[PDB]
Parts: C-alpha cells; structure tokens; sequence
C-alpha cells in the first residue's frame, strides 16, 4: 500500500543541443548515423510485447535523400495482425489500468530521461535517416519535443487528478478520473517523430491500452521508440505497433465493438468522413468512439513598413524552408511592404539560391529531401503549374531531381497580385510565394489575409510599430490558430504555444496542454452523505 | 479604457427557501401562482429583441395536471422565423463579442441577482405551473440551480482566462480565448428551468451569439428567463428565442454555414445523427460544428445487508418519485439484501400508496402530474406490460387517469429476478422496480448490476459497512458516471458533483465545469520574439 498524496518532478523544456563541430554530440551522432545506415533491420510489428514480422507485402523504408539506400523492411499489416494488436491492448488493459497512475507515470519520466541522454543521438539519428531531417530539426523533434510531451503530459495528468470539488456540510465529494473502456487507436505522420510517439503514450498514461500504426517513412525511428518504451518499462500489449499502409488495420479497428477512441492526425475531410463513420454506426460501439487530432495546414507573413528587414528575411527562410517546408504547416504566403522588399528582396533570393539541400549525413547542409516520391511529384507539379500561370514569376529555384533522392530546390514565386490561398495546399515542399504591395496598403492586405485565409495554422506580423502590430493582431485575430510577433511562425514548443489550429477548427484538445488528457479519461464523481435523511416529506407540505 | 486585472465575485451556492407555513416566501409564491394561472399570455418569438407571434401554429401550453388551464400560446416557429433568428443573432455578433469580458458577466451576475431576490417566486410559480413541479422542485431548479450556473459559469470563465503559457527568455507567450465565428443553436428539454436557461448562456457569456429553441411544454418559464435576461441588460439580439417543435429551426440551423455549434440533450442515438450529419456535410460549414451535450438514463439503488433501513426507504421514495420520476434520470431500480427489505419493504409500499400526487398550487401534495399526454401513454404502456409479464407484481399503485391532469400514482414492481435495464427506459415516470436478494449474494448482485446497465447516470450504495462500500465503489466504478454513498443518487449541486455520463458516453464537457465553457471558445498563442535572429544559418552547418 501506500499512505501519501504525492507531487510529480517539476517540467522543464528540455534544451537544445547544437551540435556545433568538435562538441561531444557532434561525434556521438556520427557513430549513430553509421550505425543505422550500414546496419539496416527487419521492422516488424510489435505486438502484446512480441517482435514479429507479418504475412503481407514487404516495404523498404529508404534514406529520401538517398533512396537507393534501405534503412529497413517492414511488414504490411494484415487483418490478422491487426486483430491481434487490437486482443493483446484489451489483454493488458486490466494490469495496466489497476497499477497507480505515479508507477505509470514513471514508465514515462524514465523514458524522458532514457531520451535526454542514452538514447539521444540513436533517435535523433533514426529520424534523421528515415525522415530527411537536418540535425537541428531532429533535435527540436525527435528528442527535445518528445522529451517534453512525456515530461509535461505527467505534471498535466497529475493537475488533472487535484482537480476537486468542493464538500458541503454533511457530505464529501471526490472526483475519479477513470481511464476509459476499450482500445485506442493511434495513427500517427510522417512529419514528427514526437507526435509518432505522443499520441501512443499520452492515452497510455491515464490507465489505457493503445494499437498504433505509424507512417511508413517514420517507421525506423518509430520502432526504436518502441525499443525505448520497453526499456522504460513500458507492459507488454500497452501499446501494439503494427507498420504497414493502415488499411487493415483501421478495418479491423473500426469494425471493432470495443473502439474507445481515435488519436491521430488529419485534414477536415479526413475528419468529416470517421465523423460520418462513427455516427452512422455509432449502435455498434460500447462507447461513443472519441475522436481527437489535429489538421495540417499553410502559414502566412506579413511585413508592415517598419519590418526589420533581417528578421523578416530570416523568418521567411527558416519558416518556408526548415525541413523543406514539412512541417505540419508551413510559411507558403509572405505579404511584403513595397519599401521592406526593395530592402530585402534581393538578398531573401540570393540566400534562397545558395540555401543547400542535400545527404543530411553531411552536416553542413540546412535541409534535406522531400519525403518521398509521392510527394515530390506534388512538388513538381505545383512548380510546373506556376512556371506556367499568369500572375507568376519564379524568381528562384524551381529546379528538381529525384535521380538520387527526391529533391526540390527552395523557390520563391513573385505574385502580381495576393498569392490565392487555394494553390499553396496542394503540396508540401519548399516553395515561398510572395507577393509585395504598396506601403500604404496595409490595412488592406490585412483583409485580404483574413478574407483569403482558412487553411493557415499561423500567422506572424513583422513590424516594430506598436500600431501596426495591434491593429494585425485585432484585425487577423481569426485567420490563424497561434500568432507571431518579429519571428517566424511555426511549430509550438510544449508548454509555451499551446492550442491554435486554422480558422473554425475545434482542435483545443490536441496534444500540447491537460485538454488533451482530459479526453483519455472519463471522470466521474462520488458524493458520500454522513446523515441522510430518514423521512422523505418536505417542509412545504406542512399543513 | 481601463488599467487592471480583475477578479469576479466568488460564487458560493444559493440557499434553497423551505416555503413553510406562514413563511414570507410561500405567500409570494400564492400571489404569483395566482397571477399566472389567471391571466394567460401569448409566448411570442424574441428575435433580435423583438417579442412577436408568428405565422405558424398556434399551440396552447397548459398546466399538465390540470391540463383544461391554459398557461399560453405560442406559435410553431416556421423557416423564416427561424431565419431571422439567425440573421439576428449574426447582427448582435460584433458589438458583444467586442464588449470586455466584465461587461458580458455582469449581465448574467445581474440576472443571478435578479432570480434570487425580485424574479425568484416568479420563475418558480412558471415552473410550478407549466412543468409540473412541486414549490421545492422548482426552488432548487428554476431558481437555486439556474441563479448557480450563472454565478459559477462566471468564476469559471475567469479561470480560464487565467490559464496563460510560459515565457522562455528572449519572448512572451500569452493566450487569447476567442469567440467562435458563426451561432451556437441551443436545444433545451422540458425537464430543467436551469438547463434551459443555461445552455444558451454559456455561450454567451463567452461572446457568442445564440438562438434557443425550448421545450414547448417549458415555454412558459422560458419566455419569463428572457424578459429576465432583458431586464439584467442582455443585448438584442444576443440570444434569440424560437418556440415550438423544432423542426423547422433544425432545418434552417443545420442548412447555415454559419452554425458553429450545437449545444442540447438527447440520446446516443440523437449525438450520432448529428454527428452523421454534420461528417457527411462538413465541407459546407465555415467552421468545424461542435456538439455538445448530455444524455438522460435510468438509475439504480442498492441496498448491502448493512443498511439503514429508513435511510435506503426514503432514498428510494425521493430519487423515484420526486417530480414524479421525470429528472435527467431517475431511480427506476433498487436491488435489495433480503434481511434489509424485511424490515423497510412494508414501510415502503405503504408510504407510496400515501404519497400525494395532484394540483401543485396545493402545497401539501408531493408532487404533480406527468409532463404530457406522450408521456402518459408511455407510463401506461409500462404498467400494462409489468401487469402481464410473470416475472413481475404490481406490489403498490399502478392507477392512472388523464381526465384532469396526466396523473399516475407512485408505482412498485416487485421483480423476481434481476429487474432487466431495457424495460426501464421506455418511460419517464413514478415506477420503480425492485429486487430482493439473498444478503450473501451482495457480490452477485454487483455484477449483475455490472453486466446489466447500460444506461445509468448515477448509482447509489447504501451501506454502514465500509467494505460493503469500498466493494462497490470498485465493482461498479464504470456501471455508472456518479456514485452515491448512502443517499439518493439523484442531480448535482453545480461545482459539488460535475461531470459523469452513462457507460462509456464522452460528455464531460457538458455544463457544470469549466470544460463547458472552453468549449465555447477557440483559444489561440500569441508570441511576441523581442529579438529574433537575423541569420538563418544554424550552428550544426559551420
Ligand atoms: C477516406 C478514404 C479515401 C479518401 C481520403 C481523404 C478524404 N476523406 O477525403 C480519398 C477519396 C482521397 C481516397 C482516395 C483513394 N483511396 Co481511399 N479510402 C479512404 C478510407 C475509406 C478511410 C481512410 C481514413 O480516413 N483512415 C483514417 C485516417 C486517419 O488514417 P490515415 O492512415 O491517415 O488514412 C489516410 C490514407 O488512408 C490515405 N488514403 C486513402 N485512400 C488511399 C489509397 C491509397 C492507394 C493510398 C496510398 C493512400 C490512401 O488517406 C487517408 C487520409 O490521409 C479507406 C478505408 C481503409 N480501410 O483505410 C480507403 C482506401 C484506403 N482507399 C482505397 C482506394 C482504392 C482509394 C483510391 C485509389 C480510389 C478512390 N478515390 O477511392 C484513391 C487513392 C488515393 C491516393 N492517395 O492514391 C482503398 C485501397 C485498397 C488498397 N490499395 O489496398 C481503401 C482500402 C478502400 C477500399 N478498400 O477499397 N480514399
Ligand atoms: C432523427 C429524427 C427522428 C428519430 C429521432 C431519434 C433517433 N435519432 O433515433 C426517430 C427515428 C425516432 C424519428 C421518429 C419520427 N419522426 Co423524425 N426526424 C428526426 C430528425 C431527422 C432530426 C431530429 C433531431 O435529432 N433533432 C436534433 C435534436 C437535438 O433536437 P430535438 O428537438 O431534441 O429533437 C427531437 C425531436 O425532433 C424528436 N422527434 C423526431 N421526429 C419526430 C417527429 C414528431 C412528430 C415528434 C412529435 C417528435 C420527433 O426526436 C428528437 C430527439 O429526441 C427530424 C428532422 C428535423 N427537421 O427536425 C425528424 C422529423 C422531425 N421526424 C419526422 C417524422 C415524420 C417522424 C416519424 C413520424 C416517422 C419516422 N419514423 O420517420 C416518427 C415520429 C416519432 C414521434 N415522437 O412521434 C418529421 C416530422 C414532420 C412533421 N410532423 O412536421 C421530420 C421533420 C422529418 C423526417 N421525417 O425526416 N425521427
């Protein structure tokens, strides 16, 4: 037993390393970078706790930047591998549920921990390999916001927990968060290797058993997250890995009478279409399924007069070509003062052509390759389609070559007029449209944003004029989910940015704040009465 | 302007009038029941501050037990008084959502104020009258419950608004709690003057614009909640106020791309059509729609060998025939150690044949009548059934008569064996089911319990022993959302009992914590970099 009301260890964001040359790190991440390239691994299924290839087809998971180069093979998922994923979650569910949430929560501290130092650069490495990640971004993914959703999701469970009602006199009333019934099932991008981990373990902390299917290209890094959790201490069947292209799996999962819920992430139609699922069918579940994510989308920035031309340029670089543009969303519409572009322009285009995209095992490159094929041929055609509109000049850029890996140059595309929103969804890539406009227009273009804009997830304003800055942060209030002054808009750190989504969205219980656990847990409160009553008449009834 | 961080008033809950003999308050009470029944209104549409009929149907609410008395007329709201709903709660947009927090709150702490001092018998009597309530039924609802929401709904948005971000160094996160764009459709029951009062103002303490469609048989407490509202200062047009069936206003509301949510009760069965709907038609809303809401269920008691006989008597009698059983849920099952029933069996059956049910402007009744003729004829129907089924005894009551009132007496069904869940929730009403069983099968029965419900809200063990107690707390953790501990298991106090739900339903946002009012908001980071890089390039690239 245990006679305590406990505190959890005080979150902090982890920091940053920068593995700058002749640092530790540094030489660290090589040995793990030769490592996983030269030693390429089964990627099987993992499942109640065992390690098993499958029966379906078998897929190469390659180096983008270099696809004749195989990190792995994974097997398909087929229904019977997704129906055993789904019996060992429901196997483990009661040994998991019934231990303490501070012994749950340790699986998840020690993981932290396992990440911030042994595992460290065997993970950013995995992600940078399978996922085409520069260093720097598989550090502020794969380690540092990973680090800090399992680290800040315990100190928000605990929170959750305190939360407590108030006794009247004669009674005592508690609150029990009560993990939920059934599975959850996890779907989980390409983009991040922390979100990959997050939405499997955050429902898995609050008492719940998981099947999670990450995306093919992020599978080598997902599977030694999965090595990781078990060192941790993660219970067999707490949460079933299973590769693969999905489409068994969400077969068996959906069909399955015990879906407690769906953590993943999706377009609003992707949304739409498991709503129109879930309610159609909703007499076939034993719980309402819960169905919680978030959207990808386009960013924008606007650049008043009195920009800084160095850190607009800066912004618009990093925020359009950090990770080639694939992040969940990224900068793709920059609105320019007329006075700040005969500043900067030149300069924006000259940076963009010399910006390097290559092997990200050569450390001086800012970035890498698109993800794949797939991707690469929406890079193309969005390219092809510009070299050949009215309104636009490609300025810079636009080349490509997917002979080696699959690579896009950064591209810069002058608009006539304001760069129509449409356009710029259709791909994820590197590609920066902007579109320059008289000084005295601000005001102006700032309705145009607002009006042309429901797919951004962000937006920044560049201005040191205190006026300007209000009047975008009034004015564009709902064109965007989180809002930047002079920096680039992008990617939350845990704790720091929370909430957001694009204009409409109702996403607030995404990962990155305690809504989110919240939605793992199903809370219920018990009332005890000291001395009840003993006659059922009222006063009223008195003669 | 303004220069400062203010904080709201602190709510504290509302002290329920008893209405004794000879107390000031009954006498107010007389005299507004009295100016109601006598003088009958027309329950107009208020639409953009505009209180009119309209074309449609004309459609009398009465008073359910003694439904000859007519209380008003409304009309059926038609596609274009729905229409003009939302036009008008889309014009009142911009200048509420604009006005501070503090000036949004006061309307709903003035209106609070309002109901518990000048409005307070008032909203009473209407609810006495046009639901069906007993003077304390309708205290600790129309009044107590109401007046609770909005004080707390208060200090609640306040605390959100309080949740802010970390500041690392070199920056300044800050969060803002936004509105949503478009209207929020409320659907309210017949069951709560507070329920219908609050799922329309939530929202708009939050800056939205609303249009409520109420009961029709809650109508006449409605339209008074909105002079109320108008009286503590809610702008026009803020909230707007359709009467009727709802079809129409469903129509026109659902066909709006700018319906932002959805805020209502219904079953399983409702949430999943509006889910079906609003998935299969996203993309022609401008904003994802959000649903929010509860569900009713049915109840269960019981009773450990270890019970306190008058204890568990009485909670059977309040939490299955209070309003005659017509709550969110009500008891409608009691399963009984046998040891137990031989002592408060007899008592209990008798003091439901005694328990008066008739006229609630007769203040010595327990309780009035059903809520309408549907629901009648569903009672009806269950009485039949239990006469004729062999697993079950009329043991007590089962008379009914609509010639007045929609009037049935407390009802008890012995059952043989383990009163099955499907046959409870066909009806709202006085009846309630018990089982007997052997005092050492109290783990059995818990798993039958278990095994056995579906559609519980709230559950009840009586028991002195505490693992009897803790036994149950454990065994029956999921088969219900709130657990009771020696007492009736029946509605919460706002902020002492939140949240709950029936097995494995995901509604923890209903109303009654803060979680209902994020709902109502899209919250968005602002960062601000005081000096952000002027170099793109990163350390791992020298
Ligand atoms: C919804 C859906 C679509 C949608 C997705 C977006 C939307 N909702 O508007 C759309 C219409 C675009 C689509 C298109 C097609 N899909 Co489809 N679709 C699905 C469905 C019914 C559910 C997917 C889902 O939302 N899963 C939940 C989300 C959260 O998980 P996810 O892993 O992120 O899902 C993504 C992928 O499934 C991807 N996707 C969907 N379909 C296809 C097909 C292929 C070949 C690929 C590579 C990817 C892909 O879209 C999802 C959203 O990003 C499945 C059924 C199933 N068993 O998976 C099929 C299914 C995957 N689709 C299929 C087919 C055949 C198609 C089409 C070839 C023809 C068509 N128009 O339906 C194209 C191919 C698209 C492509 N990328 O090449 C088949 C594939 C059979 C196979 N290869 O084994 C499935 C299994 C249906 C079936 N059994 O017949 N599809
Ligand atoms: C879903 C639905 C049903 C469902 C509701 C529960 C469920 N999901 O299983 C079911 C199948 C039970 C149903 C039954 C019927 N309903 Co129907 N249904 C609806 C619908 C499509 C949406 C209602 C809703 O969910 N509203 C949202 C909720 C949150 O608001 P609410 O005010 O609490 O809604 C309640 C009422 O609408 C009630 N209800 C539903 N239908 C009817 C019909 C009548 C006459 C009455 C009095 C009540 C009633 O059920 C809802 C949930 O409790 C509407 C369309 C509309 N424009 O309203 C029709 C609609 C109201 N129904 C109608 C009809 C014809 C029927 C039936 C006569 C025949 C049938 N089976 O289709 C029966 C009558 C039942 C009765 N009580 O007398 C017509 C009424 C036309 C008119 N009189 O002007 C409508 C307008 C259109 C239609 N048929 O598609 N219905």
């Amino acid at each position: 037993h245990m006679d305590a009301i406990t505190q959890v260890p005080v979150p902090a964001n982890e920091p940053v390393h920068d593995y700058a040359p002749k640092s530790p790190e540094r030489t660290r991440l090589r040995t793990e970078l030769a490592s996983l390239a030269d030693h390429p691994i089964d990627l099987p299924h993992v499942i109640g706790g065992r390690h098993r290839m499958g029966d379906g087809e078998r897929i190469d998971v390659v180096q983008p930047h270099r696809h004749a180069a195989r990190l792995g093979t994974l097997t398909n998922a087929t229904h019977a591998d997704a129906a055993a994923a789904v019996e060992a979650a429901m196997s483990a569910k009661s040994d998991w549920a019934a231990l303490p949430f501070d012994e749950r929560a340790a699986v998840f501290l020690r993981a932290a921990d396992l990440l911030a130092g042994p595992w460290r650069e065997k993970i950013a490495a995995a992600t940078m390999l399978g996922q085409s990640k520069s260093v720097y971004q598989a550090e502020i993914d794969a380690v540092c916001e990973l680090i800090d959703f399992w680290r800040f999701n315990v100190a928000f469970a605990r929170q959750i927990l305190e939360q407590q009602p108030i006794s009247g006199p004669g009674e005592w009333n508690r609150i029990d968060y009560r993990p939920l019934d059934g599975f959850v099932y996890a779907i989980t991008p390409f983009n991040f290797t922390s979100i990959a981990g997050n939405l499997p373990t955050a429902p898995a902390l609050m008492g719940n058993t998981v099947i999670w299917k990450p995306s093919i290209t992020q599978t080598l890094a997902a599977y030694l997250t999965m090595q990781l959790l078990e060192a941790a201490g993660l219970p067999p069947g707490v949460i079933n890995l299973v590769t693969g292209d999905g489409f068994a799996v969400s077969d068996v999962a959906l069909a399955d009478p015990r879906l407690a819920g769906i953590h993943f992430t999706g377009s609003t139609a992707t949304f739409g279409h498991l709503w129109q699922w879930v309610g159609t069918n909703i007499g076939r579940y034993h719980s309402y399924p819960r169905l919680v994510g978030e959207t990808g989308g386009k960013d924008f920035v606007v650049a008043h007069a009195s920009a800084r031309p160095d850190v607009l340029r800066t912004a618009l670089i990093r925020g359009a070509f950090d990770y080639q543009g694939q992040k969940c969303s990224a900068v793709s519409r920059a609105f320019i003062a007329h006075s700040v572009w005969q500043r900067m322009g030149d300069e924006l285009l000259a940076k963009a052509a010399e910006l390097r995209y290559g092997d990200i095992t050569d450390l001086s490159n800012y970035g890498g390759a698109l993800i794949d094929q797939r991707a690469f041929v929406k890079n193309v055609d969005a390219i092809e389609r510009a070299k050949g509109a009215a309104a636009v000049t490609v300025a810079v850029g636009g080349e490509y070559d997917d002979s080696e890996g699959y690579f896009v140059r950064p591209t810069v595309l002058l608009s006539d007029d304001p760069t129509d929103e449409s356009f710029v969804i259709e791909y994820f890539g590197p590609l920066l449209s902007v579109h320059v406009y008289p000084d005295e227009r601000y005001e102006q273009i700032l309705d145009v944003i607002d009006t042309g804009s429901r797919y951004a997830l962000t937006g920044a304003v560049i201005a040191d004029d205190r006026q300007a800055v209000l009047t975008a942060l009034d004015r564009l209030r709902f064109a965007a989910g989180n809002f930047y002054v002079n920096d680039k808009p992008t990617g939350a750190v845990v704790g720091r940015q929370p909430f957001g989504g694009a204009r409409g969205s109702d996403t607030n219980d995404k990962a990155g704040s305690p809504l989110n656990l919240l939605r793992w847990t199903s809370a219920r409160s018990i009332k005890e009465t000291f001395v009840a009553a003993t006659d059922h008449i009222y006063p009223h009834m008195a003669v």
